[PDB]
């Protein structure tokens, strides 16, 4: 009869059927996990329509909803604002957490009306919560699979991976962006099909290498021209204050060298021990990649 009640149920109906449409997207394990969840709250749906007459949830089941908080937790990490929808798994989670949010809202007035249901409002903060860190997680799996896709080095699972949403620019815990990945293996292609849509050329890795310096230290002409003519920086140092002509003349490419060269790289740069890449290769003894130098 009371309207703020009769709301909070078709809200928390709505979230619910909102749970049973993105419950068909993800694997058997966060499945099981939505359909407990529906479980739950059919039984807020049941003490709220008898005005809290009729036992409702138990404090395990809040307590169970907080491990999984933590167990997300420790997989993720949040380090600024993220656009939603970066797959249709996440977005559809996203979805749901917003009609949770709402119905945290409705179950907030009729608390505040009534003085009942500050359990069931937790309950839904806390599944709030994990609907944004069950899309998140599904957002870094689909990293971590074009980050595989891309040590494998065959194209298919990259590309379908990129045009369902993938982050481009996700990376491993060591720091590799799927563009250091595609260096170090060599195959240019998917180098080129990452670059089209915004790839950071310059992106930084935990050891220092960007994917123009390794790729040049794989002796990857092709790949290196490429990033060259997407902007690559010429002369940008890495945590050991190397060039990359400091590393092509390491590995004595001269074909780099002089690519490198033709586009501004300093043939004097010093590092942190203070090397020269002209020195370096008068150390060699390598003659015709210093006359080249000179």
């Amino acid at each position: 009869k009371d309207s703020p009640i009769i709301e909070a149920n078709g809200t928390l109906d709505e979230l619910t059927s909102f749970i049973g449409e993105a419950k068909h997207y993800v694997d058997e394990e966060m499945k099981g996990i939505l359909e407990e969840i529906q479980n739950d709250i059919y039984k807020i749906m049941g003490e709220i329509g008898s005005k809290g007459k009729i036992e409702g949830i138990s404090e395990e089941r809040i307590a169970w909803l907080l491990k999984l908080i933590l167990r997300y937790m420790e997989m993720v990490n949040l380090k600024s604002f993220v656009l939603p929808g970066g797959t249709l798994e996440s977005a559809k989670l996203d979805v749901c957490r917003t009609i949770a949010r709402r119905a945290l809202r409705k179950v907030l007035t009729v608390t505040r009306e009534f003085g009942i249901g500050a359990e069931a409002a937790a309950y839904l903060l806390a599944l709030s919560d994990l609907l944004f860190l069950l899309a998140r997680v599904i957002e870094i799996e689909l990293g971590k699979k074009l980050l595989e896709a891309a040590r494998a080095g065959q194209d298919d699972e990259v590309r379908i991976l990129m045009a369902n949403g993938a982050d481009v620019n996700a990376h491993d815990d060591q720091g590799s962006t799927p563009l250091h990945l595609a260096a170090w293996i060599g195959h240019p292609e998917i180098v080129e099909v990452l670059l089209k849509h915004g790839a950071d050329v310059n992106a930084r890795d935990t050891d220092g290498w960007t994917p123009l310096h390794l790729a040049a230290d794989n002796g990857h002409l092709e790949i290196v021209e490429v990033l060259l003519k997407y902007g690559a920086d010429v002369n940008a140092q890495d945590a050991y204050g190397l060039t990359p002509l400091h590393l092509a003349a390491d590995r004595g490419h001269l074909e780099i060298v002089e690519v490198l060269l033709k586009h501004g790289a300093d043939v004097n740069a010093q590092d942190k021990f203070g090397k020269t890449a002209f020195d370096i290769s008068i150390d060699n003894g390598n003659e015709d990649l210093a006359e080249i130098l000179q």
